[PDB]
């Protein structure tokens, strides 16, 4: 999978990284550390 | 999430922003370029 | 971190210190205002 946040990033939330697996491995895959 | 720095922004350095999810998303949320 | 700017300060710009996190946050931390 390509290292991106398929969501803007201004929309992204380290509670979100944090307790969302979807959040944390795909819309805010880059911004939460993933990659 | 309002677009602010939650720690005085002084504090805030690039090898947070680049190396802490917590810092890039939440404290230093502003100064990093988040939003 | 000191509060300094890490390049000439004459390299630093606004646009610099708005569009970049490095320059606003290490080369140019101090006249950029960050600290
Ligand atoms: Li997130
Ligand atoms: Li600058």
């Amino acid at each position: 999978r390509s290292c991106i946040d398929t969501i803007p990033k201004s929309r992204c939330t380290a509670f979100q990284c944090k307790h969302s697996m979807k959040y944390r491995l795909s819309f805010c895959r880059k911004t939460c550390g993933t990659c």
